[PDB]
């Protein structure tokens, strides 16, 4: 069970790379390849147990526009070593358009500089493009602008927040 | 009918304001309210006709989270004069918690300094809150980060587009 179907992405995958790496969707059984653990070093996972991790999943993989929660499995490990996320925001402007947002980037702190990152931005973007959205996005610090622009981005306005 | 049900509004809503506006769900006959126009006044909206506004309504109204697209309407003209979204992507991170962003917000340009901007962002930031969102964000020009600070957003991390 993928989060989305692989179809969709396979066109996007970039061809270099080395085996054992798999470029894929996410997997309901990720929970068991320590999704959760790559994910810590992001940001907080909070309380997800296996539980809700299978819950979120399936609400997210009934869901159109999909969520492209694409991820890197090193075969060796049988562990995912990178997710990034394209999310997708239907709009009115633009003709009944929809807006891109790439969410998530995480690539496991032992596998760096392996152009894991690379290749899921080049896969998310080529993936945006494909599906029609007008403006992809992403929010970053000021030193991740050089890595973001290497796949088209360009730093743009202000962007605010605020936690609850 | 309503993009969202209103019950779930009416706790955000404040209380006094003229009589000639109400705050509510963006409707699908809103077409014929000048919601077109409205939304022509914050950027283009490419070929958006009725058939298509009715056909993405319809789409974003079934979306679980929903669409959060609240108007008002000055109900002396029978228009809507400004619009607000609050839309909702579900996350594993957090808990599986979700993060909110506020979108689209624009103003009649005859109908600002009428407080109805500051209606909205109080509305949306009280909704959010609500939805047990997390972290609720928008996207700016630097002149704006005082107007949004109002309603408790700090400028973050950079902000990166691209277009197709
Ligand atoms: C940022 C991150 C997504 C990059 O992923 P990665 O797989 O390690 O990156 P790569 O090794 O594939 O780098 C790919 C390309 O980006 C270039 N690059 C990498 N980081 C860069 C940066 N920060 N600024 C400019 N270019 C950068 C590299 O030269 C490489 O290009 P090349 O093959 O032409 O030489 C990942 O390393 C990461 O650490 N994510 C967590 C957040 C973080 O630590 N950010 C750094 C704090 S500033
Ligand atoms: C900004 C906007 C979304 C909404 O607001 P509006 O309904 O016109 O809001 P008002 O001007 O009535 O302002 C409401 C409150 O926010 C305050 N405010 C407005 N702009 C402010 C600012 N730039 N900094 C600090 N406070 C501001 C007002 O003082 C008022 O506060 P008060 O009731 O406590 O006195 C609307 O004016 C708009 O869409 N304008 C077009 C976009 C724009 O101006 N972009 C910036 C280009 S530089
Ligand atoms: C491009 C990218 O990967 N951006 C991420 C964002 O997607 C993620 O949700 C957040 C988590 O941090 P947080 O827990 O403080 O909100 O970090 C970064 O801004
Ligand atoms: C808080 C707010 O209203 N932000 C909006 C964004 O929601 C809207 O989608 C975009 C339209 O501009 P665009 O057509 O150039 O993307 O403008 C602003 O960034």
């Amino acid at each position: 069970s993928h989060i989305f179907d692989a179809s969709v992405l396979a066109p996007h995958i970039p061809s270099n790379l080395p085996d054992n790496f798999k470029v894929r969707p996410l997997a309901k059984d990720d929970f068991s390849k320590g999704y959760v653990d790559l994910l810590s070093q992001l940001t907080s996972v909070g309380n997800l147990d296996q539980e809700a991790f299978e819950k979120r999943f399936e609400a997210m993989r009934t869901s159109v526009p999909n969520y492209h929660i694409v991820v890197i499995e090193d075969s060796n490990s049988q562990k995912v070593v990178a997710s990034a996320s394209l999310v997708v925001e239907m709009k009115f402007i633009h003709g009944a358009g929809s807006r891109g947002r790439v969410e998530d980037v995480v690539v496991d702190t032992e596998m760096r500089r392996q152009k894991l990152g690379a290749v899921l931005l080049k896969t998310l973007v080529s993936l945006g493009k494909s599906l029609g959205v007008y403006k992809i996005s992403l929010e970053c610090v000021p030193e991740l602008l050089p890595f973001y622009s290497q796949f088209g981005f360009q730093d743009d306005c202000n962007f605010m927040t605020q936690r609850f």
